[PDB]
């Protein structure tokens, strides 16, 4: 009732607003942002707002007592491939988001690669207690068949001593031991359990059954050379408590410290991750790099060890149980961020006359594509942070898709063809039709998941757009057409009505 209408429709349409909130956050217990998700608070700054969709970057962020990982001395995998020690920021989920390996034109992709260990050199990291000797990378997975997931695990459990966490993380400014109670000196997060070969396999992260680094060697003495990659990966010991892409973004935040690091080698923190919708699992990356394209990447093989791959985000309808997930991700993005399913039946639009809602103004259109084309078109055209990509992005992040004669509910929405609207306003309201299907540069590119908004979103619309009754008529918004007063008639109601 009133005008609580307008605000509640306003709060609930805030979760449209990309630029607004998709942001680079970091943890900050003196920050001026909280939200309370169950029972748990959080606390974080927002350091700039309109992160990138397409690829997302800020400055790399390390508040831990040595901060290593913003030494001029510690390697950053953006370094090389965008020119700056960039972290994968962006605080929405990115639902469909994959980091796919292609030529360097984009062609050939390949959308499950990266489920392989990357190769960073870092691997083992100390033979010392050993009989032999090898170099970093030694145990990993061979260049040729790299992909972008970190590490299974290292050492037996992370925090593997004492030191390690009351020196390296609980100083950390952005280490909690509440947020993070699953890596806990009394707490630890287990590798190799050696409560329970005088212990059981696990990680730190994934469900197991990828290829990864020989942690164990051949040998009775695990991590000892030689090697035999690749060693399918096992899964983690309790997976339970990850019920969603921010909770898969805490494990991310909380494990930074696990991983080793050395002078000029590469430093592992607040990884990206890759979060599946449909089976729980949590993979964290290696690499914080979202596109490479220049004439220096590798393309989808090589033995140089110094390459890097050429890649490039990508949605499909089947990636839709996908999410790229940064590990700063807000605790309130169901409220702040669009969700994974695109919006059956709507279309995107601004307030009109209070109560009423108009379409946007499209920017762009593309004819005769699929609501799939659709989706996938938008997220190329959103944003993009880096020097090189301005040249692709439009700023449109969100699209209406208006199918030629197809309900966009029903079973034919898969295959339908029609043309795709992209614009660069945010959203105020949703117009209802049959035809049509609203996406955003956030959302997955499958039309066959796509679900209703909130009624609240939804207005009728406004036909009496620019429509002037004149002095003895008004525009009923039902029709879009002048209803006269008594004793006048005619589309503007300017003639007199005269009676046989």
């Amino acid at each position: 009732m009133g005008s609580s209408t307008s605000t509640s429709r306003a709060t609930y349409m805030d979760r449209f607003n990309i630029p607004k909130n998709h942001v680079d956050l970091i943890w900050d217990k003196d920050g001026t942002k909280s939200h309370t998700r169950g029972n748990t608070t959080y606390r974080w700054t927002e350091r700039k707002s309109n992160v990138g969709v397409y690829v997302g970057y800020s400055e790399m962020y390390d508040s831990s007592a040595q901060a290593y990982c913003q030494s001029s001395s510690a390697k950053i995998d953006t370094k090389t491939t965008v020119g700056a020690p960039y972290m994968a920021a962006g605080a929405c989920p990115n639902y469909g988001k994959v980091i796919a390996f292609t030529k360097r034109d984009g062609s050939r992709s390949d959308m499950t690669r990266w489920k392989n260990e990357i190769h960073a050199n870092v691997m083992p990291h100390s033979t010392t207690s050993c009989a032999s000797r090898a170099d970093p990378g030694a145990a990993e997975v061979a260049k040729s068949i790299e992909g972008f997931a970190m590490y299974a695990g290292y050492l037996t459990h992370c925090p593997y001593n004492v030191n390690v966490y009351r020196q390296d993380m609980v100083t950390d400014k952005e280490f909690d031991s509440t947020v993070c109670n699953f890596v806990t000196e009394s707490n630890p997060l287990r590798f190799l359990d050696t409560t329970q070969q005088p212990y059981t396999e696990y990680a730190f992260h994934g469900k197991g059954g990828h290829k990864g680094y020989d942690y164990k060697g051949q040998t009775s003495h695990v991590g000892c050379p030689p090697y035999n990659p690749p060693h399918v990966t096992k899964g983690m010991k309790d997976s339970s408590w990850i019920t969603g892409p921010f909770e898969c973004s805490i494990l991310s935040r909380c494990t930074t410290h696990c991983w080793p690091y050395k002078s000029g080698g590469n430093c592992f923190r607040s990884l990206p991750a890759m979060f599946d919708m449909s089976t729980g699992e949590c993979r964290l990356l290696g690499y914080h790099t979202q596109d490479f394209r220049s004439s220096t990447c590798a393309e989808l093989t090589t033995d140089d060890t110094n390459a890097f791959y050429c890649v490039r985000p990508m949605k499909t309808a089947a990636s839709s149980n996908m999410v790229y997930v940064t590990s700063h991700t807000r605790p309130d993005h169901e409220t702040k961020c669009p969700p994974r399913e695109p919006l059956k039946n709507v279309r995107w639009g601004v307030v009109s006359k209070g109560k009423y809602c108009k379409p946007m103004n499209a920017r762009a259109s593309l004819s005769n594509a699929t609501a799939e084309q659709c989706g996938q078109r938008l997220f190329m055209l959103s944003s993009a942070d880096g020097s090189s990509l301005s040249s692709q992005v439009r700023g449109y992040h969100w699209a209406t898709f208006v199918a030629t004669d197809c309900n966009m509910g029903e079973s034919c929405a898969a295959t339908a063809r029609g043309k795709c609207f992209f614009y660069s306003t945010v959203p105020e309201c949703l117009i209802h039709s049959p035809t049509t299907m609203a996406f955003t540069s956030l959302s997955a590119v499958d039309p066959s998941i796509a679900i209703d908004p909130d009624s609240i979103a939804v207005l009728p619309e406004d036909k009496c757009v620019s429509v002037d009754c004149g002095a003895h008529g008004t525009c009923d918004v039902a029709t879009g057409k002048c209803v006269c007063e008594p004793g006048f008639t005619g589309e503007r109601c300017d003639a007199a009505a005269l009676v046989p």
